[PDB]
């Protein structure tokens, strides 16, 4: 998969020269340079999560998934997501589908604060044998707001928040690994297999941006593919956390066989969105989070590079 | 089909208040007011072409398609493309296929003077049986500077610039009728049955800026999916047309028992974008054209609203 698409992204950057000297020249999300001020675009799928979405005839929530993916990746950079295009692809247009896939893709507008301004249906059964939603996302920040995590220095203090459901990426390692074993309909802790895996991501726009603008913000880390490896792009020093106990799915995951240092490059292990504010300002902003959704301490950016210490699992990334 | 889709559409509609006297609000493309510029957004599909694709094993000109039907539609408004990002879904990556597919890509973005800023790539065999290539592109346009077709006035000449390969909507209909009966090995009238359904559309990109810069325009018509139907949108009035003579696949299409009047609603029978000048601008508009591609005048906006009067074919649509 990496080799194939490396031919992709390598035609794509020497586009790149096309835009130089011109409006919107590109310079999480690519940032196009509108003189004015940076408009974000960023692109995503929700992968095999519709499979389960299928199997028990529920989509209002596969939207939710969608919008998220997109618009959390957007407000790392300090964007403010402003609209969305999508593009569903099915083998047969199902009515009662289309009107559950609708309903979440307007809670997901309505929590992120955008509109749906179009997209793309294709009816092509021979090309797509179930159901396949993507979108893309645009969003405006400043030139002097970007979030880029050059401010990030040692004894800035990591806050976590609370995350919802599954990404697309350790989903499909879920699938493999629970239901021929246990089956959709294995209830684990109170939630159905299905229900746990097809559980929508959390949308983050609103407590985030309230942060940003209420709060020195020095890094801003969307959780999702890679886990933890997401914290160690932002910055070149090292951090310091106090991970939650393993709980929920990853629980059952994790004991059955994946190992924990692998837990934290797939999953996201209770936190779903990342903030890195100045020591001085723990209080404010985790006052400022805790009106949207549970919020707490994680840690603290430390002089040694690179490496993520999780101190209460004795694990290093 | 369009039932179901309606479900989508109506909830997306219901998002627009979440953007009122909000940047980015939205008022072929939508448009997003960025109170400097608009900035034009638009998602568009390969379709089916890319079956015919898999079945010689041709990739290097599905990535032209994808980036002429996302950036011919915002030059309608008068934008200037800018970026795109696509959405590849694949049953397998295959190296060979990325790399023909990244070689179409470049050349497109070359041809429409955009940068190619991002995308996603999803794996996912049990969801896709062969390849899928979509794409969402962005343009900008000065608020004084937009195409809507209400300068539209009676005498106003219509000109055309000559196609070249054919749509996702009327290629569905060429392979049903033309494939079993003839297979894709058929040769006719110098090229064979898949080279005439695998052609890349063309790119209008840089005429149609040029003629923008120098010419008075009052219309654009991206002639897609909906043939001469493209057309009757942009005004109120009538036009009185002589399209040119039936030729190529179209004529082979014909052949077979599809009526004139369904050709000239599905097919672009030769003309892939239309523009509409000023009586006086006609020499004008047709010098800086022909520089690109070759244009011709079609006709004129009547009186007689709404109906479009083919005369050289007696049709009125
Ligand atoms: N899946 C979708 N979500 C939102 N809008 C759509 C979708 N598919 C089509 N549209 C809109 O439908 C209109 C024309 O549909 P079509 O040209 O058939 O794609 C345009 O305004 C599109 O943006
Ligand atoms: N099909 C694609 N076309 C262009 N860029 C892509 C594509 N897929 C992934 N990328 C880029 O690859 C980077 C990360 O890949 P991923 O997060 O695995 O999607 C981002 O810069 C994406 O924009
Ligand atoms: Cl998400
Ligand atoms: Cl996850
Ligand atoms: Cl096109
Ligand atoms: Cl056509
Ligand atoms: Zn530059
Ligand atoms: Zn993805
Ligand atoms: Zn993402
Ligand atoms: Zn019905
Ligand atoms: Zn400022
Ligand atoms: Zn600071
Ligand atoms: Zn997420
Ligand atoms: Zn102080
Ligand atoms: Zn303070
Ligand atoms: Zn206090
Ligand atoms: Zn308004
Ligand atoms: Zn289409
Ligand atoms: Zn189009
Ligand atoms: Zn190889
Ligand atoms: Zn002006
Ligand atoms: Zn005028
Ligand atoms: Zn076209
Ligand atoms: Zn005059
Ligand atoms: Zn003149
Ligand atoms: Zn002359």
């Amino acid at each position: 998969t990496a080799k194939a698409l490396r031919a992709i992204i390598d035609a794509a950057r020497r586009t790149f020269k096309f835009r130089m000297n011109k409006i919107g020249e590109p310079g999480y999300s690519a940032l196009l340079d509108f003189k004015d001020f940076y408009l974000a675009i960023t692109t995503d799928g929700v992968g095999t999560k519709i499979l389960v979405a299928e199997a028990v005839n529920k989509f209002d929530t596969i939207g939710i998934d969608m919008i998220a993916m997109n618009v959390n990746d957007l407000i790392c950079v300090g964007a403010e997501p402003v609209a969305l295009v999508d593009y569903l692809a099915v083998k047969e247009p199902n009515e009662d589908v289309f009107q559950q896939i609708a309903k979440g893709l307007y809670e997901g507008a309505k929590e992120a604060g955008i509109a749906i301004v179009g997209g793309e249906t294709a009816v092509m059964p021979d090309l797509i044998n179930g159901y396949d939603l993507a979108g893309t996302a645009v969003g405006i920040v400043e030139k002097d707001k970007v979030v880029t995590g050059e401010k990030i220095k040692p004894d800035d203090i990591v806050i976590g928040i609370s995350s919802s459901g599954i990404h697309s990426n350790g989903l499909t390692l879920a699938r493999k690994l629970l239901i021929p074993k246990y089956g959709l309909d294995y209830e684990y802790n109170g939630k159905k297999l299905w229900e746990w895996l097809l559980e929508p991501t959390r949308i983050y726009v609103k407590p985030i941006l309230k942060l940003i603008n209420e709060v020195e913000v020095h890094g801003l880390a969307h959780i999702t593919g890679g886990g933890l490896l997401n914290l160690k792009r932002l910055t070149k020093y090292g951090f310091e956390l106090e991970m939650p106990p393993i709980d929920g799915i990853f629980k059952l995951i994790y004991e059955n066989g994946v190992p924990l240092e692998e837990m934290f490059r797939v999953f996201n292990m209770g936190v779903g969105f990342m903030v890195i504010v100045p020591q001085e300002e723990k209080e404010n902003a985790l006052q400022i989070l805790n009106k949207y959704y549970e919020s707490f301490e994680l840690g603290k950016v430390i002089k040694e590079p690179e490496k993520i210490k999780v101190k209460n699992y004795g694990i290093t990334l």
